[PDB]
């Protein structure tokens, strides 16, 4: 779509139907080249809905869009989202905890009322973050802490609250769940890797 859109596919309405959900990253690129405010906001809001385990440059790049747009609320939203789904294979939650600290800092920097919904995500995510950092700092020594953190996360979204309103998202509730099965209390469990791969697939 955007490939043929850069080939004179026209504008404004070119990306109003490309928000949706998924794991796309070039909605950034057309927001940057189109220089339209609405495309900027939708591209920056879109990346909260992604689910990956890598590429944390969107931290600073949505920081750029929300310096150009002066809305740190969804910046803190993506802080939470990307720090949550970053530690999936980053294997370090200290940076993610610093990113939740930056989420609180930018909510304090925020001025719109969207920061209230951002705190509605924060009160569920930072509550698990101090026990998920105990799930990640002690992922080599404390399997039960990480297992029960992931279990109470998995038993919070089936209630009426959404994934934003129940805890941290299920990027690392799964990814750490695989991790302590093969790493913690049994690093030499080769058939857990084919459990880990069969739970991966």
């Amino acid at each position: 779509a955007a490939k043929k859109y850069t080939q004179a596919g026209d504008k404004v309405k070119a990306m109003k139907a490309l928000l949706r959900g998924g794991d796309a990253e070039k909605i950034i690129f057309f927001a940057g080249v189109s220089r339209q405010k609405d495309i900027y906001l939708m591209a920056a809001n879109y990346l909260q809905t992604l689910n990956w385990h890598s590429d944390p440059e969107l931290m600073k790049h949505i920081i750029s869009f929300y310096t150009k747009a002066a809305a740190w609320e969804s910046l803190a939203s993506f802080y939470e989202a990307c720090a949550q789904i970053e530690v999936d294979e980053y294997r370090d939650y200290e940076k993610a905890l610093q990113a939740m600290r930056e989420a609180a800092k930018y909510v304090a920097k925020s001025k719109n009322d969207d920061r209230d919904a951002r705190v509605g995500v924060i009160n569920d995510r930072i509550a698990v973050a101090e026990q998920f950092v105990a799930a990640r700092q002690l992922i080599g020594s404390n399997p039960q802490e990480a297992l029960r953190v992931c279990d109470e996360l998995l038993r919070a979204i089936p209630p009426n609250s959404q994934d934003l309103e129940a805890g941290i998202r299920i990027g690392d509730v799964y990814a750490l769940m695989v991790e302590y099965w093969y790493e913690a209390r049994n690093p030499n469990e080769a058939y857990k890797a084919i459990e880990a791969m069969r739970r991966r697939g």
